[PDB]
């Protein structure tokens, strides 16, 4: 499983996608299985807002968010990816 967020730095929306690692091509698959995972945004220690979908492909809404760091979190069936995002 992977997580990338686009674009670097976070505008008002940010494009996140989590795609599937195919284990025999090794490429990224957006997958049609649509599993339920939560969208956590940290910062400062503090979780601000959470998000649900089945969507592989979504666009966070960080309208109402300060400029600075924060820390994007997927709970994906047990499995968390965090990554840093920088907000401008
Ligand atoms: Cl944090």
């Amino acid at each position: 499983g992977s997580l990338t967020l686009s674009p670097n730095p976070a505008t008002d929306v940010v494009t996140l996608q989590l795609t599937e690692t195919d284990e025999v091509s090794g490429l990224s698959v957006l997958s049609t299985e649509r599993s339920a995972y939560e969208i956590q945004i940290w910062s400062g220690m503090r979780m601000l807002r959470s998000f649900r979908t089945n969507e592989p492909t979504f666009q966070i809404p960080m309208a109402g968010l300060p400029a600075g760091l924060y820390f994007v979190r997927v709970v994906k069936n047990g499995q968390t990816y965090t990554q840093k995002l920088i907000k401008k």
